[PDB]
Parts: structure tokens; sequence; C-alpha cells
């Protein structure tokens, strides 16, 4: 099923309990939502799916290039298609920038404000504000009057300290944070962290997480091994083992996954049009050959990919066999 | 919008009383669906968009693979999509057998009528009935009851005398149509007759549907160029214009189109593949490049293809222009 | 074997007094060069192979790009798989234009009369002045101390009035022609007239070569049917079958084939690398598959495609069938 | 210009007092042949170039396949060339089993002894018996008459003792092979011993050859560090850098080349290809783009390539800068 608000905070608050974490896929399609949910259940793994700004307009069609647009309809997609899968699916929306709110977050916001209001649950159980590119003070404001929002909208806020590429986080921007938004008592947020993180598969210091989680404690009066933050880390395809291992030990719950399952999406339809290269194509003559222009031939081919590609992140974050639904 | 069983029922009406007629587009996925109803919009014209049993499988996902799941999640998927156009997009269901009725149109007539019970409109605007494979007697006590329910649910149904491959109907199989199901007052319903009509591009008679029409209109009582039956041509893609035009004559209202889509999806798709050979592969020790592994940067290209052929197929058919929303 | 000059002359003769025509096919290596004696032998008929000078610089590799040495080299490689076949195979250089006469044609006059002065044969059976592009007087000034060189080293010239695409030739061209040549008693000669023929599969007047034949008849003292001229139809490829069939009628005696042989060659080339692009190519950290980027296996098809092309030439000139050598 | 018989020898006798190798790469066509000597050129060094009995074959066309044709056609081809190049050229042929010495080694020397007896030089200079399938007196006994044979023709015999794949040569197959044939005062010989080698690129022990070194010096009466043998490296390609020093180091004057100069032809070919997949293919009712379809434009790049990997196995070898004419 889609998660609901409660199983998602359940989710989150076993993973860290247990030093794992969800991947987060970036989806932009019916089909790659299909692999995606289908990874997870592979995996007997709970999950979650994302929805970027651009993945989103993507989502809306050519003709319409509207981000909530896009974001609705594949999340009412998702909330049919997840009810069919005895896993748990959250449904996140990725980066939003200040400029972007008014057309992406708050509006989504507001739709599942709308839901809670009349008795039901939100549309969405996680929103991002991506506030690193403006100065601390200013993202933790914005940060606190949208993480007041969420939590009232039974929503999770993911916000983001520092910049992802494609200086780090010092202790000040750590204490800062729970002086702002404290550690989840007036609503659970996540936090991504700058500690020289990538998108894209082409100097990582997870000790930056673990400095983060010590001054948080210290502020708040708890044991030095304390982990008051849930983390996500960005940039998650292509990264080695030892360093995701200890990520999860500083208290990472979700790691996002974008690039790594686009790559195995589109593997097999590559192959697809090459070796049917004379039925995919119209050539001297001919007509081709139906049965392989379908896209319905190599789309499941990339459907089950992805859903591969899925499977291995669950068992590197060590979600695999661990859905809060317990089919064994 | 979608179109309202009202408006839909006008868009049928108009397209019979002017000798034009819609296409109804096979959709299996978001993209598809997208680049279908931006077709229509460029087109300026109304619309169908069809999901056929193998079509609704594909879109519940591998993990799941049932008919109604997938048609459900891809009609609320065009739900959200089809408000943001300027033109009226119906959402039909394509050949369902005898042993597939009671896995696919009857629950989501059941699906329909609870909506309608409650105030609304159906999930829906038509669906198909095919029971060509079965004697005409037990096709059309089956479409009788199936009107029935549709006709109370707000739906339009569609029905088949005579088998699509991929012999003719006679008159005494228009007759009994006229007979069992009358010519509209009982319930709307389309008709496919057979007429020497195929699936896929690879001897057509329209003459039998003129001959249908003027049988239909002798048992009515009606003038000798009277068109009672709203027809439905099965095998649109690949056809002549000559054929086209006098098909249109003689009262088809709804041209089917699914394999001439399907190769302007593909074709840019393979494409691109190609041209980006070493950037969709990881070769020769290199890593690729996401942006061309990235699946919008194909998907794009599909569903601008399959748009500009969908333009073409309203043209092809005379409904380019006519939207029933007059956005000029 | 490769031609004598005496049986390259009884080819010509017998063509012209058959009228059916040899195609020329243009050749650059030993895979095209085997090609194309293969595609003589399996037609039971004689041929010719031609170097361009384009070509020739290709024989002779990136590190000579000399005309005269990739010509001497295919040479040489083609007389000995020549002396295999039961058909007679001509050698022919194609268009030389003036400023490339003494580094192609003339060095290649010169080895051959130094084979004729030791009692031997020449290295080419025929070679091609093209002038074209200079005034009709230059031009002819040209080939007749050419022929004179030519015919003391039992070598055929072909000449060119007019330019070949990629205006037609005047009575008094054609006039001209046989004034400075004669009729062939001072040596044979092949011409090349033009009659709005192009390089290059995409307005032919072959009357024009009618008049030509009539115009050298009546300069000649001989009846109207007369036949003085043997031409050569640049620009074979593509041709349609009753332009063809006309031309041969005229006194079409060769015809150059290029385009459609170049097509043939790669096309099996192209359709190899596709369906074994994961052989061709060291794929996703995979060492490829040797027995299909062994450059034979795709060779080896190139050269049978090809040959099938040559076959077709054969009997769509009319000289398949018809080899001298009469093996049966 | 191609190597006489007396540079040959100076050619292997330098490299064997050097520690440096020549690579001999397998060709099979004009444009391979180009490219190799090309590569050589490149890289200021000397090297040979072999025919295999496959290659033979391929090189005769597949009307003809017949190893001497291939061999003689492609050799008189190489000819022609090498003497417009500043580096020294010997051509080999390669794996000669029992079965094939009546139809390849044993006509082709025939072909040599009747240039040398007319006061020429033989067309090949050296020549392989490979009789490792055979017990190792037999293969001696062919050996020595072939030896015999093949010095009269001023040419270098290649035999092989133990078996190249895709147990080891012991002392006493050394010692017997010393005792046959002497070390080169009863004509030079190059010595393929197995060491764990293999064809294609997917456990070596050079000290083998170390080993037979050691035991042929001892047989001899020579110091212990003396290297009686010219040994050959089969299986070159794909080899490591630490083991090609190595057996440098005892003696290996000849690496034979073929599965990564393959790779390097086929590479750029199939690039071009993909990337003009609608020139070479004629899609959609278009007639392609002759500019692409032309063999030269794609095989040029083939040669270009595959001069590349020659020039880096002269560098890996360290015979580059070192070619015996000494154009520096
Ligand atoms: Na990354
Ligand atoms: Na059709
Ligand atoms: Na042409
Ligand atoms: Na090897
Ligand atoms: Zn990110
Ligand atoms: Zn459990
Ligand atoms: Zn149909
Ligand atoms: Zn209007
Ligand atoms: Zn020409
Ligand atoms: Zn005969
Ligand atoms: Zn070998
Ligand atoms: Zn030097």
């Amino acid at each position: 099923p889609i998660a609901t608000p409660e199983v998602y905070a359940e989710m989150l608050g076993q993973a860290k309990q247990n030093s794992y974490a969800f991947p987060a896929i970036n989806c932009t399609s019916s089909e790659t939502v299909n692999a995606a949910i289908k990874g997870f259940a592979d995996a007997g793994s709970d999950g979650i799916i994302q929805f970027s700004t651009g993945g989103a307009e993507f989502g809306s069609g050519l003709g319409v290039k509207d981000m909530v647009t896009g974001a609705v309809a594949l999340a009412e997609f998702t909330h049919v298609i997840a009810a069919k899968y005895p896993v748990n699916v959250a449904l996140h929306t990725d980066h939003c920038p200040k400029d972007k709110l008014d057309s992406y977050v708050r509006p989504l916001l507001a739709i599942s404000a709308q839901r809670v209001s009349k008795g039901g649950n939100p549309l969405f159980q996680s929103h991002m504000w991506d506030g690193s590119a403006v100065p601390i003070d200013e993202n933790l404001a914005i940060a606190q009057e949208l993480l007041k929002a969420a939590a009232a909208a039974k929503i999770i806020l993911e916000i983001e300290i520092g910049v992802v590429g494609g200086l780090y986080t010092s202790p000040e921007d750590f204490e800062k944070t729970i002086e702002a938004l404290g550690a989840g008592e007036h609503g659970k947020y996540l936090l991504a962290a700058t500690f020289g993180n990538v998108h894209g598969v082409y100097k990582l210091r997870p000790d930056i997480l673990a400095q983060g989680q010590q001054v948080a404690a210290a502020k708040l009066g708890l044991p030095a091994d304390a982990k008051p933050f849930d983390f996500v880390f960005h940039g998650g395809s292509g990264s080695l083992k030892s360093e995701i291992e200890e990520a999860l030990r500083y208290g990472v719950v979700k790691m996002n996954v974008d690039t790594d399952t686009q790559y195995a999406f589109t593997r097999p339809i590559a192959g697809h049009m090459f070796t049917n290269y004379d039925g995919v194509l119209k050539v001297d003559g001919e007509v081709g050959v139906k049965k392989v222009y379908d896209p319905r031939s190599y789309l499941k081919k990339a459907e089950a990919s992805m859903s591969q590609r899925v499977v291995q992140a669950c068992n590197d974050l060590h979600c695999a066999g661990k859905s809060l639904t317990h089919h064994h």
C-alpha cells in the first residue's frame, strides 16, 4: 500500500534505530513507478518514490509542462498501483529551490491539507525544501514555516544545508538547525547535509555526519552516541560500499537513487533497438516488425532491469527483507 | 477536460451528422497518454484514448498484471492531465472477449456505477464488448444486458459483430442488432461490423457498411439515406485515403489507431540509441553519458513524434479543428 | 583470367554487335575486387574492374596516398585472383582530369609500355582520359596523343565529351571526335558522351546517343543504322530498365557501377554491427566477442552481398551467360 | 621496403642482441596490410606481416578459397606498398599443420625457390611449420627437411613445440630441437615453445623460456647466460606488461598480434554504422547517404585505428624507433 503518515514515520524510525536506509528512487512515468515498486516488493522492502521538478514537468507532458499537474498525476497513478503490493511505498518530492516553492511544494502542501481537513491522508508523505543556495538563516526561516505547514498536513519535510555538486556543513550549521526546528517534537524532518557528495556517476567525508550528530547531541543534552538527525544521502548512485556503510552508521535513513536506475532502465532498450534494428526501422522498402516496435516489447525489459537495480539498492542499504508489513 | 457523458454523446452525434470520425488511440503509459492528448490539442480536436486488455495489464506493471488495476491507474492519471487541455478526451476500453468480461469490463462498469450513484461521472465513457468469436445471438444477449448496465452508468457500449483479422457481416446480422438493441433509444452503442478489416500494417469492402445502414433504415421505417448505426473502424493504421473517405460517408465515427502510433513513438527512440550508442552504453571502460541515458531525453522525442502522428490522424479523419470547446 | 588486349577488344566488339554491355565495377580493395570477380563468375559473364583516382589513393593506404602505387598494388592483386576464375576480367582506370594525367594515366601507360616492350601484356587494359572540363578541341588534342600511346601499349582509351553531373553533346562534338580519332582504325577508344547522366543515386536523353551514331555514320559514309561509336554510360547505378535498354540499343558497351555496389557492400556490415552490438563493442566491463569483431566475419557477408549486386548488373545489361570462355 | 633475407636476419639478430621484439600482425586484406605498415612506419619500426591459413583463404575470395592464391595475391600487393615506406616489412605465413603443408607452405616454398633460382629474393621471408599436434620426433623430422628447403630459398622457418590453447615444453624437447636443427648454422629458425600461452583475449610461465635457453646453452657448451634460441610469443594480444618484459629478456624476438588489432580495426566501423544509421541504411522510404555508405568512409577510420594499435605494440615490444633504415 501507499505508506500512511504513521507507517512512514515508523519506517524512518526503524531504519534509524537499526542503522539501515531506504532507497528513494527518482521516477518520471508509469513505467518507472512500476519498476520501482516491483523492485521494493522483490526485495521484501518498503521504499520511497520521488519526483523531481524536472520529473514532474516531464510527467505532465510536453503540452502542459506543469510541475504540480505532473506530480499529482503520477501520485494518483502510484496510489492505485501501490494498493496491489504488500510493501509500503512513500511518495516524496525532490529538490525544490526558493523560486519554485510557490509552484511546486506549496500548492502540493495545500492539496494535502485539504485532504487531511476532510479526514483523509496527504497525497505525498514528504516534500523537500532545498535551501542550499540561500544563507543558512534564510534557509531555516523558510524551513520553520514549511515544517509547521507540513506537520499539520501529516507530511515530513526534507531540508538541505550546504550545496550538492553536479567547504562542508559546519558545527554551527548543525547547531542552528536543531535550534530552529528541534529534534522532531515540532514535526519530523529529514536533513541533507553536505559532506562532499555529488549528483551523477563519473571527496566524501562521512565524518561530517558523525560530527553533526555529536554537535546536536551536545546541544540537546543527550549521550555522546545519540543520533538526533535523520540524514538523507544525495548522490547515492555510484558510491563505494565502505562509504555507504559509514553513512548508515551515522544516521542516513534515505539514499537518493537516480543515475543508476536511469542506466538500468535504458540499457535493455538500447539492446533492443540494436538487435531488432530492421524491425524497429522500416529498412530497404520493408515495413518493420510490429511485435518489436510495440513499445511494450522493450519497455517491459526496461522495467525488469530497473527493478533489478532497485533490488540491489535495497540489499546495499540493508532494508531488504525488512518491510514493516512482515510478508515473509 | 475529460469528456463528460453528455459531451461524449454530443461528440459522436456531431461526427455522424457531419461525416467525420475521431481517432481512438491505444495507450499503455503516462508517456503515450500524454502524446495522444497533446496530439488532439495540437489538431484542435476532441479525441478518444483507449486501453486494450494487454495495454491495461502492461499499465499495471510486471508485479501486478491486473487489467482492472492498470486501466484504473491509467484512467486516474489521464483525468488529471486532461483537465489541463482545452479539448475533450474520452476514455475507452478496447476488445474484451467473453472470458475476460468478469475481469475487465464488468468490474470497471461497477466502479463507474458507484461513482454515478454518488452523483459523479463514470471513470470511462465507453467500454467494448467484443463478442465476435461467439454466435450472433449469444453476442447480442450479452450486449443487451451490458447496454442496460452501461447506459445506467452513463457509459456508451461498443460491440463487434464478425471477426477482425490479424465472410462478411450479413444483412440479418445487422437486422438482429437493431432488433435487440434499438437505435440508441435504449442507450447509445457503437458498432464494429466486419467488412474485410485487419489489425497491423503489412480486401476492404466499405459497401458492407452502406448495406448495414440501408438494412437498418428499412427495419426502422426511415428514409433510404438514413444512417442509424454509429460505426467503428478497426484496423485503422495503414489504410488508404479513398477507403477512409468511403467509411466516413457510411457512418464511421471512431477509427482505432495503434500500429501507426506505436511506430511513431518508437522511431525516435531507435534513432536516439544509435546516434548516442557510446552514451547509452558503457563502452571501452567508459561510464556512458547520463544526459542521453536519462529516459526523459529519448521519451520526450517519442512523445513529440507520436503526437505528430495523432495530428495526422485528426486531419485524415476530418475531426481536426472541430473540438466542441471551440478554441480557435 | 585477366583479359588479354585481344580478348578485351573481342569482348567489346561482341557486346556492340549483340547490343549488350559489361558492368564496370569501381573497386577499392582486395575485398571489393574479390566481390566483383565472384559476381562476374556467378553470372557466367566477363567484366570490368575499375579504379578511380580516389579509389587508387585509398588503395595505396593513408601513409602513401599515391594513385599510381594504389592502382599498381590493386592491379597486381587482381592479376593473381583473376587467374583462378573462368571468366575474363579487364582492368580499367576511371576519370582522370588534365591536372592528374602526369600522376595517374601517363605513369601507368609508361609501366605498360615497358611490359609490352619486353614481350608482355599491359598491366591495365583500358585507361580513362576525362577531358570534359576542357574545351572540345583541347580535349581531343590530348585524346589523340594519348590514343597513340595507349594503342602502342595495347590499351584501349576511354574519353569523355561533355560533363557528368554529381546542355548536351552536340552533333559537331560527335563530328570532331570521329575526325580527330577515326573509328577504331587508329586504335580502339570508348566514348562517354553526355546525355543527362549523373553520379549517385537520389533527365536522361538516350536519343543523344542515337544522334551521335547517325552523325558519325554520315561522316564515315556508312549506312544509317551503323554504330561507329562504342559508348560508356556514366552514372549507371539507379537507372530505369527502359533507359538502360535504349542505351544498349544505341551502342553502350560499358556501364559504370559504383553507388549501387557500395550500398550492397556496406548493408550487411551495418546489419552485423547492430545485431552483434555487444560483441563488436566492449560493453559494461565485458571484453566483446572475437568471433564477431574478426573483420572476416562481416567482410565475407559484405563480399557476398556485393557479388549478388554485380550478378544483377550482368542480368540487367545482358552480358550474363555470355563470357567469351564459354563455360556452360 | 620489403625486408630482404639479409635485412630480416639482421632484424632478428638485432632484436635478440638488444632484448626487443617485433610485432607480427595478422592481416587479411589490402586495408589491414596498409594499416599494419603505416603503424610500423609511424612507430619508426621494422615489422612483420603474417597471413594465417584462414586469412589466406579469405584473401583469395569466396569464389576461390585457396590458401596459396590468397597468400600470393596479398604478398604481391604488400610488395608494391612496402616499397613506398622507409621501414623494413617482412612477410610471414602463420600456423600450418601437417595436413596443410602440401597446400600452403610447400607450394609457397617452391614459388620462392623458383625466384631465388633466377637470382631474385623469396616472396615470403619466413614460413611457420606448426607441428605441435604431432609427437616431437615427427615434428622435428619434418622441421629438419623444411629448414633445408627454407634455407636454400633464403627463408627463415618458424616451428612450434607443444600446444597453444584457444603440461609445458620439457628440457628434453628443447634438447631435441638443438640436436636436430642446430643453433642457426644450418639455417635460421624461430621457435615457438609452449609456456602457458593462449589465442584470444578473455597461466603464463615465462621461466620455461629461460629454462630452454639454459638447456640449449649447456648442450652447445656456451656460457650460462647465452640465448641460443630466437623465441616466438603466440597469443600476444591481451598480455601483461611484466610478462612481456620477462619474455623479451629470455629471447622472444617476435610476438604475434591478431585479436587486439582486429578489435582496433572493427571498433570505428561499428561506431560509424551506429552514428550514421540513417545514412548506411535506407530508412522510412529514404535512399540513404552515399558519402557514409561509401566503404572508404569507415574503412579509412578502421585503418587509422588499427595503425594506432600497431604503434602501441611497437612501443610495448621496444622496437619503436629502431628500424634498421635509421630514418630519424
Ligand atoms: Na552520484
Ligand atoms: Na491495420
Ligand atoms: Na547514378
Ligand atoms: Na591472447
Ligand atoms: Zn539530490
Ligand atoms: Zn518480519
Ligand atoms: Zn480492434
Ligand atoms: Zn468552432
Ligand atoms: Zn563516371
Ligand atoms: Zn557459349
Ligand atoms: Zn599463433
Ligand atoms: Zn638509428
